[PDB]
């Protein structure tokens, strides 16, 4: 009864554990891409306010 | 050892519920960065469209 629901539990934790890291990683990846996007759109902006 | 299991797998119960706390809160996150991103890259394309006619 409660033994196989805490056997149950312990497989959830690991799978819990594996998707928080592969989380993480995935959030830094789209932060650095975010911080990429925002870096050429800075740039492009500073080249309109040059011509207009 | 009845009572030994016991805890360990109430220790258990609460990691997971930690977890997936923090889950749910890294893909939110994920999410809005993600969404960020993307905002960017249309701008970045109606900025560039917008040059082209002025140069």
């Amino acid at each position: 009864r409660l033994k196989e629901e805490c056997e149950a539990g312990s497989r959830e934790l690991k799978r819990c554990k594996e998707e928080n890291y592969d989380l993480a990683m995935r959030l830094a990846h789209q932060s650095e891409e975010k911080g990429a996007a925002l870096m050429r759109n800075r740039d492009l902006q500073l080249e309109i306010d040059q011509l207009k």
